[PDB]
């Protein structure tokens, strides 16, 4: 039976290179002299810790980070930054999450879209991915259009086409 997988991939090496490029930008900027200002990627979690000495400095670092990630093909919708930072002593910091995979709350919205379509297809959650199967390749095409047009908050890719 024809099938494809819905995924959301953030390449580790592109993120490492973006973070490294962002760090280089920070160390070359005179306004960060004598300021602690760090951008650190956790490879295992695909999370980025951003820390400095004020709310505005954290936001300046996030702007640098978003621009460097964008040049690497990692679009802004793929970086989930909390609404509020952590303030602790003289430091402010935040964890920016790379949107690797499809979280539970987004998976349920995709599943609802597919059931609402009434197309004769079935969706099965598989870890951070979703497999979609159906007798009609045209219906599978329509599911892809529904997902890419669903305004679900992150880019998706479609892979593992089987027939």
């Amino acid at each position: 039976m024809p099938s494809f997988d819905i995924v959301s991939e953030v390449d580790l090496q592109e993120a490492r290179n973006g973070v490294d490029n962002a760090v280089r930008e920070v160390e070359s900027r005179f306004d960060f002299r004598g300021v602690e200002a760090t951008i650190e990627l956790n490879d295992a979690n695909k999370t980025i810790k951003v820390l400095s000495e004020s709310d505005f400095q954290v936001n300046q670092l996030l702007d640098i980070l978003r621009a460097k990630l964008l040049k690497r093909g990692i679009e802004g919708a793929s970086l989930d930054v909390p609404d509020e930072f952590v303030h602790s002593g003289k430091t402010w910091y935040v964890e920016a999450k790379l949107k690797q995979g499809i979280e539970s709350a987004v998976q349920k919205k995709i599943v609802k879209l597919i059931k609402d379509s009434k197309l004769k297809v079935q969706a099965q959650i598989q870890g951070e991915e979703i497999r979609v199967t159906g007798k009609s390749r045209d219906d599978l095409q329509s599911v892809m259009a529904l997902v890419r047009g669903g305004d679900l908050g992150q880019p998706f890719q479609f892979k593992n086409f089987r027939d």
